[PDB]
RNA sequence: ACGGAAACUUUCGUAACUGUUUAAUUCUGUUCACUUAUUC
């Protein structure tokens, strides 16, 4: 519907350590971020009635290198390519390069499905940096950071309204994901009108071989009757939880969601499932609102 | 209500000791203040 196009620079984007870092990030990041700063700003009661309209949502970070870029369909194709039938060797070491890919193009949605593999292009490296403390036994940790190059940009896709371009407008300058008291999130938000005219099959209704993707999350009255004949596959995404009166922070329940990406049959429901361990004031909200392609 | 929150690759240390641009070498070899001339 409406695309924010977003770049960044030396950032940082952790998954299970913190030690560890990845290109891109889930979507559940985009989420509980903008609800932490909401109460810091005056308006935390206006957008708990608004995440929960059903028309609202959110798209996980897609890359950006002159055209969007979209994720590769799990399981497809089927066992009907072969791709130019040489030797067995040469169509095996090529599956693999697909497997390895990450995000395909805007134009190869159409001639993927048709018989063709490529090497995903080379977006960013994975570079790391090193500190340390003096007046404490020396110790020292290692942490990795995301340094993108050759124009790499993200874009996440959003509803247009006149209460969210303002929320954003202050993430830019306070950081998103990784180590934020450093400068490990600055980027700079670029707003745009027109999306464009290919990425306009995002629908909620009819059923035609979708995709899910922004990790989904079937509901209780919709599990198996959706998750028969599927392609999926389960990742992890859990941590501490944030708070400001606990003493203690208790630690969020895992939550196993889906990966970008995930072929199904039919259309999911999309609900908020709230995180209490023990106890708390608040309610740890989640996204949880998967989208559809019609592929 | 962000696998996040708290954190100096920091504290220490002359690129240093030693060693003549030195030894050898005449600004000298040839050269009339000269030629003509009554203090008558």
């Amino acid at each position: 519907y409406k695309l924010y196009i977003m770049t960044f620079q030396n950032a940082h984007f952790g998954s299970g350590t913190l030690d560890s870092s990845k290109l891109t990030f889930s979507a559940d990041r985009i989420f509980s971020a903008l609800v932490l700063e909401s109460l810091k700003m005056g308006k935390l009661d206006a957008f708990l009635a608004e995440a929960n309209q059903d028309k609202f949502t959110l798209t996980d970070a897609f890359p950006f290198q002159f055209g969007p870029f979209l994720p590769k369909p799990i399981g497809y194709p089927k066992h009907d390519q072969i791709d130019q039938s040489v030797d067995v060797k040469e169509v095996r070491r090529q599956a693999k390069l697909s497997k390895k890919l990450q995000f395909l193009a805007l134009e190869n949605v159409d001639d993927y499905l048709n018989g063709e593999l490529f090497e995903n292009e080379e977006h960013a490296v994975i570079d790391t940096v090193t500190k340390n403390q003096p007046h404490k036994d020396g110790n020292l940790y290692q942490v990795a950071t995301t340094r993108f190059s050759n124009d790499t940009s993200l874009y996440v896709i959003a509803n247009e309204s006149d209460l969210l371009n303002e929320l954003m407008s202050s993430l830019q300058y306070s950081g998103l994901g990784g180590k934020r008291s450093s400068g490990f999130g600055r980027f700079e938000l670029d707003i745009q009108n027109i999306p464009l005219e290919l990425s306009d099959r995002l629908t909620k209704n009819h059923s035609d071989k979708v995709m899910s993707l922004t990790t989904a999350l079937p509901v209780d009255a919709d599990l198996e009757e959706a998750m028969e004949d599927g392609h999926y596959l389960l990742t992890k995404s859990s941590g501490f939880a944030f708070s400001h009166a606990t003493n203690e922070n208790y630690r969020k329940q895992d939550l196993y969601k889906f990966a970008s990406g995930s072929t199904f049959s039919k259309t999911f429901e999309g609900q908020i499932v709230d995180v209490r361990p023990l106890d708390f004031p608040h309610a740890v909200l989640n996204y949880a609102k998967p989208l559809f392609f019609k592929l």
